[PDB]
Formats: C-alpha cells, sequence, structure tokens
C-alpha cells in the first residue's frame, strides 16, 4: 500500500484482524525511529497511561501535551504531568465559546527524521482497546542538511499547510515544532491537510479550514465525471452536533455542496449517514459503556428527528469490526455502485458546525468553534483517476483503498434508533450482562 492508513488494533477479534492494525505502543516503537522529543496534540489524556506506552528507553525524552483544557480540567491535567518531569504542557487558545481542541496528532522527532501521526483516539486506555479508530503515518521525513536550500515541500503543499495549522495557535511550544518542520523534507507527502482552527474567516482566508477547505481542494485537484450526480456522499461519525430544526439550514445547504464539489465547473445527490444504533451499541465488545464515547444528548437529538432518516448502521465485516465501536470519523464520495471513491478523509471532526465551520454574515465569514485535523487522499496525488474499494480490508493490485467499513451502508430499520447517550436503555442487557442508565 502506498496510502499507510490504518486500524487500530482491538482486543478480542482474531488476529487476521489485528495483523495490519497498529497499537500506540506500535507507532512508538524503537522500530519506527530513535525518538528524541515529542507534541501529543489531543483531546482527553491518561497521563500516567499515555507514559507507559512510550518505550521506556524512550519514555523521559520531551513530551508536549497539546490540549485545550480550561479552570479545573486545565489544573487536573497539570497535576496529572507534574510527576512527570519531561513533560510540557501547550494550552490552545480557545476565544470562540463552545469551542474544543479536538485534533488527534503526534510529531515524533527522530535522530533519523521526522514523522507526522494524524489519528482519531484519544489518549486513554479505552480508546485504543475496542474501538474502530484511524492512523495516517507519514514517511520517515529526512533532515535537510545544514546550508542546503530546498523548501522540502511535497505536491500537496502539505509541509506549508502543517505549519500554518500551527502557527494559528499563535503558541511558542509549537513555534519550536515549526522551526522543526522548516528544517524536514516532507516532499514525499501525498495526502493533504484539511484542519479546522477556531476563528471567523472572510475573504482570502476562507478557504483556509474546515468545509471550504474541503471544497478548495475537491474543486482544484479532483476532476467532475459524468454522472456524478449519482456519485454519493458518506459521512461516517462518532458525534452529532446540532445542525438545525431542517436539512436545508447546513447539513444540505453548506456542508453537503462542500463535499458535492468535483472540479472547477459550476442536488439528487444521495447522503449516507453512518452512526451506531442502539442495537450496534448493546451487542458491542464494550456493550453499553462504548455508548459513553458516543455523545449524542437527548436534548440535542430531539430537536432534529429529520436527520435520523438519514442514518445507517456502523458494520465492519470487511475489518471484522462490526463490534468495535467507531471513534474514527471518515468521509467519502464513492461511485453509484460503491466499487471506487473519487476521494476519502480521515479526520478528527464529527458532523457538527463547531468542527466544519458554519456560514456568518451573509455568507461572507465562516466561522469555527473547535480545532479539528485530517488528511484527505486524493487519487490525483497518486496518479489515478479514482481508487477501487478494497474488498477486504486486510486482504491482498496496492492502489485499492483500505475502506474500513461495509459498503453500501444499511439503512436503520424501522425499530433502530440512533445511539443517544444519556437516556437509559433497560429493556436487553448488553454484552456483559448490564443495562445503561444515566
Ligand atoms: O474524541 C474527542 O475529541 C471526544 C470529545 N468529546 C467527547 C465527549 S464530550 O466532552 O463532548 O462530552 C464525550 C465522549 C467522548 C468524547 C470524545 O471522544
Amino acid at each position: 500500500n502506498p496510502f499507510q492508513f490504518y486500524l487500530t488494533r482491538v482486543s478480542g477479534v482474531k488476529p487476521k484482524y489485528n495483523s495490519g492494525a497498529l497499537h500506540i505502543k506500535d507507532i512508538l516503537s524503537p522500530l519506527f525511529g530513535t525518538l528524541v522529543s515529542s507534541a501529543q496534540f489531543n483531546y482527553c489524556f491518561d497521563v500516567d497511561w499515555l507514559v507507559k506506552q512510550y518505550p521506556p528507553e524512550f519514555r523521559k525524552k520531551p513530551i508536549l501535551l497539546v490540549h485545550g483544557d480550561k479552570r479545573e480540567a486545565k489544573a487536573h491535567l497539570h497535576a496529572q504531568a507534574k510527576p512527570y518531569e519531561n513533560i510540557s504542557l501547550c494550552q490552545a487558545k480557545l476565544d470562540i465559546a463552545f469551542g474544543t481542541h479536538h485534533t488527534k496528532m503526534m510529531l515524533l522527532l527522530y535522530e533519523e527524521g521526522l514523522r507526522v501521526v494524524i489519528h482519531t483516539s484519544n489518549l486513554i486506555h479505552a480508546d485504543w482497546h475496542q474501538k474502530t479508530q484511524g492512523i495516517w503515518l507519514s514517511p520517515l521525513y529526512p533532515r535537510i542538511a545544514d546550508g542546503t536550500h530546498k523548501s522540502g515541500e511535497s505536491p500537496t503543499h502539505f509541509k506549508a499547510d502543517l505549519i500554518s495549522y500551527l502557527m494559528a495557535y499563535n503558541a511558542p511550544s509549537l513555534k519550536e515544532w515549526i522551526d522543526v518542520i522548516h528544517k524536514h523534507d516532507l516532499s514525499e507527502t501525498n495526502v493533504y491537510l484539511i484542519g479546522s482552527t477556531p476563528g471567523r474567516f472572510q475573504g482570502s482566508q476562507k478557504d483556509n479550514w474546515g468545509h471550504f477547505r474541503l471544497k478548495k481542494l475537491l474543486k482544484d485537484h479532483a476532476s467532475s465525471m459524468p454522472n456524478a450526480e449519482s456519485w454519493p456522499v458518506v459521512g461516517q461519525f462518532s458525534s452529532v452536533g446540532s445542525l438545525g430544526a431542517d436539512e436545508s439550514k447546513w447539513l444540505c445547504s453548506e456542508f453537503k455542496e462542500s463535499m458535492l464539489t468535483l472540479g472547477k465547473e459550476s442536488s439528487s445527490v444521495p447522503l449516507y449517514l453512518i452512526y451506531p444504533s442502539v442495537e450496534n451499541v448493546r451487542t458491542s465488545l464494550e456493550g453499553y459503556p462504548a455508548g459513553g464515547s458516543l455523545p449524542y444528548s437527548i436534548q440535542t437529538a430531539e430537536k432534529q428527528n429529520w436527520l435520523h432518516s438519514y442514518f445507517h448502521k456502523w458494520s465492519a465485516e470487511t475489518s471484522g469490526r462490526s463490534n468495535a465501536m467507531p471513534h474514527i470519523k471518515t468521509y467519502m464520495r464513492p461511485s453509484p455502485d460503491f466499487s471506487k471513491i473519487a476521494w476519502f478523509l480521515v479526520t478528527s471532526a464529527n458532523l457538527s458546525k463547531a468542527a466544519w465551520g458554519a456560514l456568518e454574515k451573509n455568507g461572507t465569514q465562516l466561522m469555527i468553534r473547535s480545532y479539528e485535523l485530517g488528511v484527505l487522499f486524493l487519487p490525483s496525488a497518486f496518479g489515478l483517476d479514482s481508487f477501487k474499494v478494497k474488498q477486504k480490508f486486510f486482504a491482498g493490485p496496492m492502489a485499492t483503498f483500505p475502506v474500513p467499513y461495509d459498503l453500501p451502508p444499511e439503512l436503520y430499520g424501522s425499530k433502530d434508533r440512533p445511539w443517544i447517550w444519556n437516556i437509559p436503555y433497560v429493556k436487553a442487557p448488553d454484552t456483559h450482562g448490564n443495562m445503561w442508565v444515566p
């Protein structure tokens, strides 16, 4: 494979379904590089657990934790990290209300070079235990020789785009990492960076972030095909924000319109949304506690029942993960028979205006509340017109993309309901014999 897209290891599936998978100990292993220093961007941290995932010989190397916690949450994180003298913290500024820092990324500085990891898991045991999570592993980026003047840029502009993403924090600890990235050659990168940073973007900055960034990339670097209107859009996520009183308010107006974009020319395109049903959660490896990480509240859900008619069950026979609840988020553009895809995105961004941006000020301003990060796989970046969909995720031309769940997605049945995490489920017990009583 040239794609370097991986799933996390799942405890309890047969070895065939973990052979190509990565645990965090694998990512941090000396086999990937001799660690000098690392930055861990995330949302939730268990610092004691996290340090144990580094190899013992690397556990005292400097670690920067990049988080968005404030007030007592911030105090708790500092208290977690105080026992470890090698850990520094960077509080990402969140100057827009209800914003959060969801970006999940490792910067791994080695003796031998630099690696970037963009993924979907929190740095806590349960996010790596029995969930479906996604990982993109960059190549080993070599250092540019001192005195040599080259860009180290890729055809996808990844180096400049990653620096741009880090510059938005205005953070001194991240300027140090910007200087590290400047000194490395990222030219082999074949993915496009799609980030969200908090702010209100107009004019020349509108296209930098969120769903407008996606739109711009798809306009510039994808081709429209005949009967493009028949190629569905698939969104797959683990949380849902408040999208409005009907589909025209945001989902099908600006969000779907960005995702439909192909090529530079000026809708009945089917939209499949994949989100675990109650039954998916009940019968999962974790049982009802998997719903602890699917934080769709009844208060939000009751305001937008129109949305649930778009919902499809989680199903992942292709990767043996139908019972490993998703915390990965993915978006893609399959062909009408789901045999090909025009692009694939793995990201931290859930289906929310906070994550993707919402137009304001008469359509002239894109307001984003949160930090998010993902990578976009475009066929043009691999010298292809489309990706073939890999039939078995862990099977054996290497130019077929490993989609981690089943296509076509399966609509909710009439008795199915979306997992809603703050109501009780006491009709049927889960795989551990328990009910769900919040
Ligand atoms: O991956 C993330 O960044 C993320 C963020 N938030 C979560 C919440 S909640 O803080 O929104 O209540 C509840 C359960 C899981 C969450 C999660 O996985």
